[PDB]
Formats: structure tokens, C-alpha cells, sequence
């Protein structure tokens, strides 16, 4: 699986469950296919979200429901929603971690590529 | 001014200059459309982004042109750009400011409402 | 002044106000001098924390006293304490601004420098 | 294993590898007592840093070497040293991840704790 993501709650210090996900992929003309979608599990991830054959290069957005996460857990969200934009060069079987750190008022998100 | 942005720059210590945004705002029927743009001074800052006359109460969208700002510091990023987006004044008139702290793989969010 | 904090809170979006912190300096045999201490207003800052004539090249320690803060509001934090350590004017003298983003299991910070 | 470390690089997008820690556990006079070092591999990982026997409830420091980590990669950092000082178990035995995410002058440190 080439796409992988780990969601943490740092209010509660632990894995973000049940966070829902939606995975496009950028067209020629500069809009958006929704290719995949899932809900985190326990742990804040999402076992093979897509193949790798889904994967191919272009540019991927990830729209993370932050707001029903935060709103569910009794908090009051300032974002709307969390999105993750990247250009993808899979070539060579390179594989894309997003890590997600939530707090109502902020979020730190970063990537890991090997 | 009812919008502000701070953005600092994680592998210098200094704010980021000159970097690129577009304010949008969502319409009625789900979209969104573009009302302003503007690019930070030395201090990291946009003076006079928008008026409180365009920032009535309703979602709001901040596209950060986060990968040509490391482009133009000799860094290749991993994002294709970074968005914020929001819900302004929903239990009144307020004021907002996003900051956002910059690495080429990663960026960290936050909001301090008024 | 050649020291500020900038500390905010990421569950309410707002300034931390009330964190206590204390500034030390490392001596020569590798202990510590404390030299201010301090708490922040409702914007997060304080104003006049330490002066030049304090503040010589060297390695200081700024402990925020963040288990406080969040005891007060109400939440159950991870962390006793958060520690900022740095060598001031390594090359030259600088005027520092440390930031910090807070919340009950995790804390950001970042430093602005500047000539 | 009770105590586990994931340090990543923010600039590169990989795990932060060879970084040295020390762990630290407080004593009831109030100083530390080192318990273990370790360096982390490709992974950011430390496999096996302590044993549960040596992990009983009491305030931990770990210390993170950030500079020599930076100072290696080429780069101009601006900490000394990260250090995550937390209680451990005050309400029970649990697991602990010490995650860091590490920029030249920033970093942001979160905790994951089980049951
Ligand atoms: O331990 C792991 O392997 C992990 F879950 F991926 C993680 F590294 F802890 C992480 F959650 F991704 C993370 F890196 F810690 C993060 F995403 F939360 C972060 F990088 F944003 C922060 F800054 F919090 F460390
Ligand atoms: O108040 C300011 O003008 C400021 F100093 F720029 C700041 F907003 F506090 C900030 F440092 F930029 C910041 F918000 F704290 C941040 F962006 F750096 C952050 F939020 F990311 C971090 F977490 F680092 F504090």
C-alpha cells in the first residue's frame, strides 16, 4: 500500500479513531476524481487505503473530517476541515505516510517518504 | 483589519517573506470564489488583507502558495500548498489570526480568535 | 527586549495567559543561575522579561511551567514542564522570541531570530 | 517495552537516524539519576530502551541531542538539546511513545499513552 496515514489526538494522547477520509486525484484540467474513501481505525490509520495500482504519479489531495472528529469528541473546532495536497512520484515503490497531529485551534501535519 | 496571517519559517528562524496567498469565500451553493489576494513583508504579515466589509460572517478558504515559497529559497517541499479553512464570526463578529509555521515537509496551523 | 515568549493555547485558540516560566543561565562549571522569573499577560507575552545587562552570550534555559497552566483550565496534561534551551549570541548579539503552542499532550516551538 | 521514541525530519521527510538520548528518572531529592542512553536507527526508532522493571511510576526526562543531529545534517540549528519531561504511570502501569518532530529551529513533541 503506497498511501498511509496516522492520525493523533494531542488533547487526549492517543490515536484520532474513526476520523473519516476522502483521497482525489488531480485531472489534466485541473479539477478533481475522488479515488478512495475510509475511516481511521483505532490506532489513527487506514490498512491499504488504496493499491498501488490506484496510485499512479499526479497530484493527490486528502480531505481529513476534522470538524466531526472534534465535534464528536465534545470539542469545538475552529477548521472547517483538514486537507493535504502533494505532488506523488511513486516510481521505485516510494510510499507516502501523512501524519496528522489534531488540537481544536491547530494542526501539525508532516510526510514521510521512502 | 478583521484578517490577519503570521508566517514563520521553521528552518530559518525567521518569518516568511513574500509568500503567496488567495482568500476565498464559499457561496451559496457550495463553491467558492476568490476575493482577495496578497503576499507577506519581511515580518511575515499581510497589512490590510481584506475589510471588515468583505469579511462578512460565512466559510472562509486561505491558499498559502507554501511550495513556490520554498521553491524560492532553493528547498524542494513536499506540499503543493497549504489551505485553511474556516468558519468567520458564527457567534459574532470577531477578529482572526492564522499562523503558520513552515518546514518543507511540513506545516503546523493555528488560529488565535479575538 | 532581547527576550520574548509568545505562548498560545491550541484548545481555545487564544493567548496563554497566566504561565509562569523561569530564565537560567548555564555557568561555567555547567550548572544553572536563575536569573527571572515571569508570567504571562492575556496576550501570552512578557514585557521586559530580562535586560541586556543580563544577557551575555551563553547557553540559557526558559522553563514554562505548562502542567500548571493546564491543571488551571481544567484538563489533565502529559508534560511537568516544557524546557527551552538555546546558546544566545553564538555569532554575535540577537534579539530572540520564543513561541509555543500548547496543548494538553503536545507543545510546538519555534524561535525568531533577528539582527 | 514501555518506552518508545519516533523521531522524524521535517526538512527531509524521513526519521530523524543516529540521534543519542538520555534517559533520566528524578529521585526523591529532587535531582536525576541517568538510567539508559540510546541512539536512534533508520527508523527514528530506539528498540528495547528500558525494561518495564526499570520504568516504575516517577517523573522521566528524556533528552534529545537535536543539535549534533542538525550540526551533522549541515545545518544551523537554533536548540541545544529537546528534552520531554513527564510522569509516568500516576495512574497505572501504560506504554509510552515520545514522538518529536524535529526542524532546524523548531520542534513540535506529542505523546501517545496506551491502557
Ligand atoms: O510514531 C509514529 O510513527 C507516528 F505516529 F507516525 C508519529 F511520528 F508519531 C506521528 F504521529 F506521525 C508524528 F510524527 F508524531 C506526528 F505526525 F504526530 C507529528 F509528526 F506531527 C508530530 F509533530 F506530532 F510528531
Ligand atoms: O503572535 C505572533 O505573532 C507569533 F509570534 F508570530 C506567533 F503567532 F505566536 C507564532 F510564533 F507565529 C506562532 F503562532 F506561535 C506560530 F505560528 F509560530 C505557531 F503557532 F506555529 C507556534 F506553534 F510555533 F507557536
Amino acid at each position: 500500500c503506497p498511501l498511509m496515514v496516522k492520525i493523533l489526538d494531542a488533547v487526549k494522547g492517543t490515536p484520532a479513531g474513526s476520523v473519516a477520509l476522502k483521497v482525489s486525484q488531480k485531472t489534466a484540467d485541473g479539477g478533481w476524481t475522488q479515488i478512495a474513501t475510509g475511516v481511521t481505525d483505532a490506532t489513527g490509520e487506514i490498512h491499504n487505503l488504496i493499491t498501488e495500482q490506484q496510485f499512479p504519479a499526479g497530484v493527490y489531495r486528502v480531505e481529513f473530517d476534522t470538524k466531526a472528529y472534534w465535534t464528536n469528541q465534545g470539542s469545538t473546532p475552529f477548521h472547517e476541515v483538514a486537507e493535504v495536497v502533494f505532488d506523488a512520484h511513486p516510481e521505485g515503490h516510494r510510499h507516502y505516510t501523512l501524519a496528522l497531529l489534531l488540537s481544536p485551534f491547530s494542526y501539525t501535519t508532516t510526510a514521510v517518504v521512502s
